[PDB]
């Protein structure tokens, strides 16, 4: 199954988003981060992915189409906005395995309260 996730400069949680910010899949479904406003990407955010994924990093502007399939949580923050909060969350499968991990990782405050916001819609 496939996903979209858009890019944008504003939208109901705020400045500088994704939306959705939270997204539940399941193993070998795919999610396409569109860039409905310019200026922006999507990355793989350090210390928030699972065994058996890979980090990623796409191109400003860049309609970028992903596949998920190592089960757990995903952080993923856009490059140039992660200071001001652009971050979501992407799960694959249910009880990720690595909530404990990903909660330790390292975020500046407002990248931190919207991706704690994130895992909790999730669920976690
Ligand atoms: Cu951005």
């Amino acid at each position: 199954a496939d996903f979209e996730v858009h890019m944008l400069n504003k939208g109901k949680d705020g400045a500088h988003v994704f939306e959705p910010a939270s997204l539940k899949v399941a193993p070998g479904d795919t999610v396409t981060f569109i860039p409905t406003d310019k200026g922006h990407n999507v990355e793989t955010i350090k210390g928030m992915i699972p065994d058996g994924a890979e980090a990623f990093k796409s191109k400003i502007n860049e309609n970028y189409k992903v596949t998920f399939t190592a089960p757990g949580v995903y952080g993923v923050k856009c490059t140039p906005h992660y200071g001001m909060g652009m971050v979501g969350v992407v799960q694959v499968g249910d009880a990720p395995a690595n909530l404990e991990a990903v909660k330790g990782a390292k975020n500046p405050k407002k990248a931190q309260e919207r991706l704690d916001a994130a895992l909790a819609a999730l669920g976690n």
